[PDB]
């Protein structure tokens, strides 16, 4: 059906569009796309995407006059090609293919990373049109005499470095095999996101701007890293893993350290807050380029980004965070050691929509990085827990909330 008001394509070339995506995420996720040497690897959580009337409009009021570069656009990524013919373009519908699949070939050509991550290398526009948490797209096409430009922008984000495209796992048999959204359902391999949750504030009404939704977020991504570190499962680029924690706390959600990232948040200024105005509370800030960023993408996106430094430059085992560490050529570890600090245990964080990008603040109290100190005492989870505390060992987190 569509019901799209915008006379600028035909329903005709939507569906050409959307079935071009969903049939090469499909071959993606069964194991069946061709790699520049062999196949690329099946996905799990690849999401069939659904047609958004407002991303296509807005995307074709921004290109009536062809312009160059990219359009800007709020809350997407984009994708855009230029033709050009002394001859015009009487049927404009027939550039459709070659552009998308021009888009596609990425892969094919350059080839993809053993865990599927995003390195550039010629895989922009590919990224874009494989990356398994995408739900929407929207596409247009515009004449210009004897220029034509076709463009599709997304609601997901490919193109951040060394993030997996996608997850290599079995394509989803049902729908509880999907995992990023809840209560999806799952069409021949491809995960179906469903009606969206009405936001709430109750966790903290006192503060504004921010969702129970982007509160649980960030609480559970830290959280489950935590879990994952403090039982020695996460690499370490310095060798191994790193080392399991004896008394790693559970962190709980705080809305006073949510009032005091909202602050700092509010300002704008893409920059740490003095530690004065967050009294006795560690910072890890987050922005990017897309404007009004989806708060739990942005919220995901940055813990992870932070978390990534373990794997990316690493620690060691001594688990200690050095001046040595802390002053490596391009090599920063400081959101890492925030995260896995064991001392702390309050979480409140912030995303702000700000006119130049889409700012993401959260605070830790008591708050870590002390220099010259282990990020976390090391030894078998639970071990060393305060005497009146639970613990699990299949989770290893010392928690008494």
């Amino acid at each position: 059906s569509f019901g799209c008001s915008n006379s600028g394509i035909t329903d005709s070339d939507r569906q050409a569009f959307l079935d071009f995506h969903n049939n090469a995420r499909r071959r993606v996720a069964k194991g069946l796309e061709d790699s520049n040497s062999g196949k690329l690897n099946p996905a799990k959580n690849m999401y069939k995407l659904s047609w958004d009337c407002a991303m296509e409009q807005q995307l074709q009021d921004a290109i009536q006059s062809c312009p160059s570069g990219f359009a800007g656009i709020q809350g997407v990524a984009q994708n855009t090609m230029s033709w050009s013919s002394s001859g015009g373009y009487p049927d404009p519908s027939v550039k459709i293919e070659p552009t998308l699949s021009g888009w596609w070939s990425g892969a094919k050509k350059n080839g993809v990373g053993p865990d599927n991550k995003y390195t550039g290398g010629g895989l922009f526009a590919f990224s874009n049109m494989v990356y398994s948490e995408t739900t929407k797209l929207g596409c247009a096409y515009k004449v210009c005499g004897t220029k034509l430009a076709v463009s599709c922008i997304y609601n997901g984000v490919g193109y951040i470095t060394n993030q997996p495209m996608w997850e290599t796992g079995q394509a989803c048999q049902t729908g509880a095999d999907c995992s990023t959204y809840k209560n999806s359902g799952c069409e021949d391999g491809l995960c179906t996101k469903g009606p969206d949750v009405p936001e709430t504030n109750q966790q903290c009404p006192s503060n504004t701007g921010m969702t129970d939704s982007v509160r649980d977020t960030f609480l559970s991504v830290h959280n489950e890293f935590r879990s994952s570190v403090a039982r020695g499962l996460e690499p370490d680029a310095l060798g191994g893993n790193a080392p399991k924690a004896a008394k790693m706390l559970k962190m709980v959600y705080d809305c006073e350290v949510e009032a005091s990232a909202i602050r700092h948040g509010n300002k704008c200024v893409y920059q740490h807050s003095h530690g004065e105005d967050r009294p006795g509370l560690g910072e890890n800030i987050y922005k990017t380029s897309v404007l009004k960023f989806d708060k739990n993408k942005a919220a995901k996106q940055a813990s992870q980004l932070w978390w990534n430094e373990l794997k990316e430059y690493g620690v060691g085992p001594s688990n200690v965070l050095t001046t040595a560490l802390w002053n490596r050529p391009n090599m920063q570890i400081g959101h890492y050691t925030q995260m896995a600090w064991d001392t702390t245990y309050k979480l409140g964080c912030a995303v702000v929509f700000c006119n130049d990008f889409t700012f993401g603040v959260c605070q830790y109290g008591p708050g870590g990085n002390y220099m010259g100190h282990v990020i976390y005492t090391m030894g078998q989870p639970c071990s060393q827990c305060s005497p009146g505390a639970t613990c699990s060992v299949t989770e290893g987190l010392c928690s008494a909330p």
